[PDB]
């Protein structure tokens, strides 16, 4: 159980064992502050969070993480110019190394973080880049164990639904190959995966105890889910006119109650990493109603979002929880 | 009995409360100048969610949570505002997962009323369009200390200028639960609400106070205990908006006539800030220029600076009662 | 000791010799103490606040870092909207803070904007950065030299400055021989020097310290007998500075012409010296400068190069300087 100075780049950089390892010791240091015992690790170190695109969620479950185990934490925001556009990689990290004890880094590709991470001479964890996120798909495991206790990820069935290409599809892929999970994407052909990725994930996960399913059949992918997962069919980086598109591509794969009882399942749990649009009361959600008839909400339902199937804020909750995890043992002997 | 409580509006506690909460600002301010503070709120996480930017209130959150010895992520104006993309509620339920207690300052009072219906820890309105609790809470400590002798409703506290805004709200709760004798000294198109007015003139009455509107300075600052101000202009308003602004309220200016206006050498001068009295700042100097505003705009330099001038004792105590109302919610 | 509880920081010209020759002794300790895991905090309870008008990744850090390893708690008050004098006034700035903070960093523009903190704060105000003055870079500097040359006093050490002194490093380094007794030399084009009133200051006050100040054009009579080697970004426009300052890279060439093989080298960073970054490969692409611009990346990393030091010892010696004028 040695992460001791290791980094947290991607969770392919570590074993189903090590990843249960890491799983538990969030659900300690959980329980711990639940409890009002908790013993904080991480008094006098200091933490850099270099975020080259925003995140709240990300920034401020590293900042509790910290404070709560008493580190103390600079956040550096977007600035403009990217780490490698005026300034080497190399030399960022050790600078920040010679002062820091631990190095979030949080923006563009992976390459930057690798760099980043063979220079700094401290550890340096990815709270996301363009191909790996590996802070949220530990949250989603740990939030996964805790509602459906007693059953390894190979006993587990996984539905995500919408458009499996972007960033948050990619990671189903990476969570099945190492955990087993029984994985079902359910989009239309169109958002699929890449292939090569496909078939390569599936043998990994295969040899794990479990499979990955790409199906435009929803009554037929989702039966026996054990959690439901989506995020947003659409981004504020395109045009209305993308939206359109995307819209009537995606609107048919909603997590609303009809599919949750296409799983069989009585207790079938939903999960989104966030932020979702399922409140058709806000700006966004007013004009997405009007304009394209998105009444009770887009990805998923406001119904769903809000009924007991829910645990979005169990799992965003726990983002704090495992990054707690992953600082305290990789900082920490 | 603030415990877990929020702090949204001046209304929302009897004035017995508000007393228990500024004689608790007063011991935290003397504990500290004294070096004998009680860290109350270490182990607390405490977020700043900062819609709009305000340096003043963003270092009264910020140093009075580090005197207690809690930790704070400030959230600064940031792209889309809570509401337009994500729900307030999902804001709320999120933060309150991960924090003891959020500060809210941005828009409207019903975005701080959502996020203290589904945060599960306290949340304080740092500013809203209606209503500014903790900028009164601090004129009110500073008010007692320049009076020491006189409760509230033996004070004449005048507000010149446009009060169709938070602060000439706040100035009617706080008259509301003090029993102040208020003036609003402004143009008639400038006064607060009337359903507003009318509710809390009742209240400053039975208090032993009252609320008077007038266009007249002359007889609406006889007597003034304090006078206070505010900038009549918003950045980023057009130029039209400032030139009619300037027009309609540049004969209100806080300046020496007005002061001996009121028969009373003990008058002391009030202002939330930042204040345009300078006239060699890049704007002062543009605001001379451009309508003839030498000496200053809603207050003048010789007021600003002069000894009746209380405004940095006022900036400090913002301060030590954010910290009460802190204290007084997040422990027992 | 405690004869700086509660000054400020402004320039180095505020301070005798003897003072900056305590700072630098508050650093070595600092960070002597912090490697052994042995610190003692003398900042508890304190708040700091950084007014950062101009972004510098380094320098907040310093700051951030020197406070939190000595108990204080720090507000990063960076740039937005108008800087401080458009539409608020400096000292309404410096009264509502001083009100609240137990000292106050400002960077930024002039020097008359962190004076004018300083005259009303009423807390310390230490300058991280003006267009005229960059004292604690300095110190840093100062500390770097000394345990890269250790049984060397400072007026018995020679120092080169290449590059564009004609600006807050320049004045700096001017600063720093009139206190120390360093022999300077700033090895610039003559459209590049520093002011001459503070040249002619600061020329005396190191002559009295056993050292001199020197400005010229001349390279190999600049940098000879050079210990340190010391340069400095040098920015259309960007072709007027270039042709006007590549002469004056610091490269292998150089370091020969000092005829000192244990010369090292200094840079304030962040440095261009590194063609394949993007800004790299369009200097090279346009300009010609492969292998970097006032550094070559040859230099940069070599061993007699030095910069991680100097910036770690950024932080170690904004720590002497809080902890000097903070705690009685
Ligand atoms: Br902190």
């Amino acid at each position: 159980s040695a992460f001791y100075q290791k980094h947290f780049l991607k969770l392919l950089d570590f074993t189903p064992a090590e990843i249960t390892a890491l799983l538990e010791l969030a659900a300690k240091l959980k329980a711990d502050k639940k409890n009002g015992i908790e013993v904080q690790k991480l008094a006098g170190k200091n933490i850099a969070l270099i975020f080259e695109k925003d995140s709240t969620r990300t920034r401020c479950s590293f900042e509790v993480a910290a404070y709560d185990q008493g580190a103390r934490v600079t956040y550096l925001g977007p600035s403009g110019s990217q780490i490698g556009h005026k300034e080497s990689i190399k030399d960022t990290a050790r600078v920040l190394g010679r002062m820091y004890d631990g190095i979030q880094y949080r923006g563009h590709g992976q390459e930057v973080v690798e760099t980043l991470a063979q220079y700094a001479g401290v550890p340096v964890w990815n709270g996301l880049t363009n191909e790996f996120h590996p802070t949220q798909l530990l949250a989603d495991l740990l939030t996964m164990k805790e509602h459906l206790p007693g059953k390894a990820f190979n006993q587990m069935t996984l539905v995500y639904a919408g458009d499996a290409r972007n960033n948050m599809g990619n990671s189903m892929l990476e969570a099945a190959a190492l955990t087993g999970l029984d994985l079902r994407l359910v989009a239309p052909s169109a958002c699929w995966p890449e292939a090569a990725l496909v078939e390569t994930c599936t043998a990994l996960a295969k040899q794990q105890g479990g499979n990955i399913t790409l199906t435009e059949d929803i009554a037929a992918g989702v039966k026996g889910a054990d959690f439901i997962y989506t995020d947003v069919w659409v981004s504020m980086g395109e045009a209305k006119e993308k939206w359109a598109e995307r819209i009537a591509l995606l609107r048919d794969y909603q997590v609303n109650s009809a599919m949750l009882a296409l799983t069989g399942n009585p207790q079938v749990k939903f999960l989104h990493c966030l932020p979702a649009f399922h409140d058709d009361q806000t700006t966004l959600g007013k004009q997405m109603a009007a304009d394209y008839g998105l009444h009770g909400g887009m990805e998923v339902t406001d119904e769903v979002f809000e009924s007991a199937a829910s645990v979005v804020f169990d799992q965003a909750e726990n983002r704090m929880h495992t990054i707690k995890a992953v600082m305290v043992a990789t900082l920490s002997r």
